[PDB]
DNA sequence: TGCGCAGT
DNA sequence: TGCGCAGT
C-alpha cells in the first residue's frame, strides 16, 4: 500500500533495474494476487491464445468474458479465435456511432477472497506488452461485503457508483453479472477518480457523465484554484491523433484545453508529447514501433498547425526513452515541473472520437468511443498537489518536455521512410 | 456600330454628361430599336408591375414570358403579380441543386424586323435601374433567315449554337419557341463570346460547358500568352460573396484564378472590386444600397483571409463612384493597366454556386446557378489587346484599384451602422 | 450514419 | 438535397 498503484509495463532490453517495480500481465493474473473464479477483460485488439497462455495453467479453464467493440468479419475472426476455449465469452459492446471504437482497457478479476479492478493502457497481444511504455492502475483488493451487513461499498470519490454508471451504459446482459459482483464488493478505499467514455450524444447535465466535460466537472468539484494557476501548463500525451480541425480554436484550445485547465470554481501553455520520426526510429523496436502510432498522412497534413505544439518522447527517468509510448497521460504541472496539481492515466488519445465534441451549437457532446482512465487528485490524499518523483507521483517520462528541434517531424505511419535505417538496421515501407 | 455595344445604365442624380451614351431599360425596349412582336424576360427578381409599365404603350399586351426560378411561395407571389397581365406567361427554370439561383439576365426581343439579345446585370425592379453601376451588352439586330436561303446564321464567336445550348439545358417547353425563333435568325456579326453557367453536375469534356472551366477553355483556344504573361493581373468587381472555404487555395486561388489567368496553350495578382462599409455610406443611396450588397457577417467571419484582396469601389471615369455596383464585370490587364487581354460581364458574382467547383476529386464540376454573361476578346476583332478608355474598351470604374485602407472594411449587410450618418442622415438596423 | 454545409 | 467528414 503505497498511495497510487501506478506502474508501468515490463520492457524488453533494457536493465533489469528499470523493470523491478514494473509489471508484466503474467504478474497482474498471478496466484500472488488471489485465487481466480472469473474474469472480464475488456479491450480493442485481442490476440486470443496468447491472452489465454498469460492465465497460470490453474486459472486457464476459468469462464473469461472478452468485451470487444468488432463487428461482422472482425467479430468472425474474434469468434473463431474464441471458439477452442469453451469457458470463453464473447460481449459486444454497441457502437451506434461511425468511427467509433470500444477502446477501454480494463480487467474485473474476480477472486475467493474479493474483487480486482485494472485499469490500463496495452491492447491483449504480445507486442503491446514487449518493449513499450504502458500504464496501469491496480485498484486494491476489494473484499465481499458480508451477506447481512448493510454498507454502500463505496468511496469518497465514488468510483463504486462510478463504475456501475459505466458499465450500465453498455447495456448488455452478460455484465449485469458483472455489475451484481460489483454490488457485492467494498469498493470504499479507492482514492481515485473514474473518468470514463462512453458513445452518445449527451444534453444539459448529461454532458458532465462523460469524456472531457466529466474531467472538467471533476476539476471543479474536487481541486481548487492556485495563485498564479494561469501559468500551469497541461500536458497531454499519447499514441493516436484525431481529426481536430482547420485550427487550433475548432477544439483543441477551445473546448478540450478548458475542460483541462479548469481549477476549483487564456494562455495556459498546453505541451503535447507525441514521438518524432527520430524518436521511433532509434527505438527498440525501430521503426515498427511506429504500427502503433497510427497518425496518417491524410490526417496529418489536414492540421499541420497542431505540430507546433509537438514535443519529443523521453524517458530517461524510467529507462524508457526508447521503449515507445502507448500510455496515454494527461496532467497538470507547476510552471518549473517541481510538482502537480493532478494525473490522469488513461484509454483516450487526442482525438474528439475519445474526448468528446460539441454539437448543435453547444447544446450537445458527442463521443464516438469507450474509453476509460482514472484520475489522481491531491485532494482524496489530503493533500493540494504532488512532488514530481525525479507522496510525491511517479510521472514515468521527463520533464520539463522538450520541443521538436525543427528538423524534427510527427511519426506518420503511413508514409515511408528509406533515408536512414533505424536500430535493426531496416526501412519504412507501408503496404 | 460602336464595336463594343457595352453601355451604362442610366444613374439619377448625376451630371447628364455621365447619362449621355447610358440606357434605361425604357431605351431598351423603345419602338426605336423595332416594332416588337414578344418578348423573354430572363431574371431573378421581377416587379411586374413596373416591368410593364417600362415598354411602350403600343407593346404592353404583346406576350411576355418571365423565366425565373422562385418555387412555392415566391412563384405564387409572382404568378399573382402576373395575374392581371393575360399576355404574360410564365417558365419556371428547374433547380434540382441546393442554394441555386437563376440569375441569368437577358431579354430576348423578337421584332418584325429581326432579333435583339440583351445581357445584362440588373434585376427587373425600379432600384436596380435607379441610382446602381449596372452593364449592358446589346447584340446587333439580327435578321430573319429568308424561308429558301440555306444559311447557319453561326458567327465566328459561335455565339448561335452556344446561346442555343444554354437554352436547351433548362429543358423547358416555352423555351422551345425561343430556341425556334433564335434557329431562323441570321446572328453571324456577334463578335463576342457567350460564357454561361447551368445548375448540375459535370464530367469528363461537359465540364468545359458552364461556368469557370467555359471560361477557361475559351482562353485557351482564343487568346495567346503574353511575354511577362505572370505580370497580368486578374482583376473581379462583384456584388455578393459565396463561401470560398477556409483559405485562398480551397477555390479562390486554386481552381477559380488558374481558369482566369488562361492564355493561349503562380504569382499573377488578384485584384477584388467590392464596395467598403464607407463606400456605401457616402453612396447616392447611402445604406440602403447595402440591400443590394447582400454579403453576410455569418459567411464574412469564416473567410477573413478574403479581404485582404479587397479594393474599394471608385469610378471617378463613368461619374459613378457614389453609384454602388450591381455590375459583375472580370478583366486581365496589364501590368501598367494601360490596355486590357480581355473582359467579361456577366451576372456571375464570386461565388463557387455561380461559377462551379469541382467534386470527386477534380473529376466533376457542380454549379448551383443560372448565369450567363459575354466575353469580349482581342482576336475576334482582329486585334491583340485593348487599350483601355481613360478599339478601345470602355472599363467602367478606376485603375488601378485602390486597397482598401486599414480603417476599411467590406460592406456586410446584415450587421448596423450606427456610429455615422449616411448621405441622407441615416444609420442602417437590420431587423 | 448524421452533422454541417451552401444563395443574391 | 448530396457532399465530405470521422477511428487506433
Amino acid at each position: 500500500g503505497n498511495p497510487f498503484q501506478f506502474y508501468l509495463t515490463r520492457v524488453s532490453g533494457v536493465k533489469p533495474k528499470y523493470n523491478s517495480g514494473a509489471l508484466h500481465i503474467k504478474d497482474i493474473l498471478s496466484p500472488l494476487f488471489g485465487t481466480l473464479v472469473s474474469s472480464a477483460q475488456f479491450n480493442y485488439c485481442f490476440d486470443v491464445d496468447w491472452l489465454v497462455k498469460q492465465y497460470p495453467p490453474e486459472f486457464r479453464k476459468k469462464p473469461i468474458l472478452l468485451v470487444h467493440g468488432d463487428k461482422r468479419e472482425a467479430k468472425a475472426h474474434l469468434h473463431a479465435q474464441a471458439k477452442p476455449y469453451e469457458n470463453i465469452s464473447l460481449c459486444q459492446a454497441k457502437l451506434d456511432i461511425a468511427f467509433g471504437t470500444h477502446h477501454t482497457k480494463m480487467m474485473l478479476l474476480l477472486y475467493e477472497e474479493g474483487l480486482r479492478v485494472v485499469i490500463h493502457t496495452s491492447n491483449l497481444i504480445h507486442a503491446d506488452w514487449h518493449q513499450k511504455t504502458q500504464g496501469i492502475w491496480l485498484s486494491p483488493l476489494y473484499p465481499r461485503i458480508a451477506d447481512g451487513t448493510h454498507k454502500s461499498g463505496e468511496s469518497p470519490t465514488h468510483f463504486k457508483a462510478n463504475l456501475i454508471s459505466y458499465l450500465t451504459a453498455y447495456n448488455a446482459p452478460s455484465l449485469k453479472e458483472w455489475i451484481d459482483v460489483i454490488h457485492k464488493h467494498d469498493l470504499s478505499e479507492t482514492n481515485v477518480y473514474l473518468i470514463g467514455s462512453t458513445p452518445g450524444r449527451f444534453q444539459g447535465s448529461q454532458k458532465d457523465n462523460w469524456g472531457h466535460f466529466r474531467l472538467k466537472k471533476l476539476l471543479k468539484d474536487h481541486a481548487s484554484s492556485m495563485p498564479n494557476a494561469e501559468s500551469w501548463p497541461v500536458v497531454g500525451q499519447f499514441s493516436s491523433v484525431g481529426s481536430l480541425g482547420a485550427d487550433e480554436s475548432k477544439w483543441l484550445c477551445s473546448e478540450f484545453k478548458e475542460s483541462m485547465l479548469t481549477l476549483g470554481k487564456s494562455s495556459v501553455p498546453l505541451y503535447l508529447i507525441y514521438p518524432s520520426v527520430e524518436n521511433v526510429r532509434t527505438s527498440l523496436e525501430g521503426y515498427p514501433a511506429g504500427g502503433s502510432l497510427p497518425y496518417s498522412i491524410q490526417t496529418a497534413e489536414k492540421q499541420n498547425w497542431l505540430h507546433s505544439y509537438f514535443h519529443k518522447w523521453s524517458a530517461e527517468t524510467s529507462g524508457r526513452s526508447n521503449a515507445m509510448p502507448h500510455i496515454k497521460t494527461y496532467m497538470r504541472p507547476s510552471p518549473d515541473f517541481s510538482k502537480i496539481a493532478w494525473f490522469l492515466v488513461t484509454s483516450a488519445n487526442l482525438s474528439k472520437a475519445a474526448w468528446g465534441a460539441l454539437e448543435k451549437n453547444g447544446t450537445q457532446l458527442m463521443i464516438r468511443s469507450y474509453e476509460l482512465g482514472v484520475l489522481f487528485l491531491p485532494s482524496a490524499l489530503g493533500l493540494d498537489s504532488f512532488k514530481v518523483k525525479q507522496a510525491t507521483f511517479p510521472v514515468p517520462y521527463d520533464l520539463p518536455p522538450e520541443l521538436y528541434g525543427s528538423k524534427d517531424r510527427p511519426w506518420i505511419w503511413n508514409i515511408p521512410y528509406v533515408k536512414a535505417p533505424d536500430t535493426h538496421g531496416n526501412m519504412w515501407v507501408p503496404s
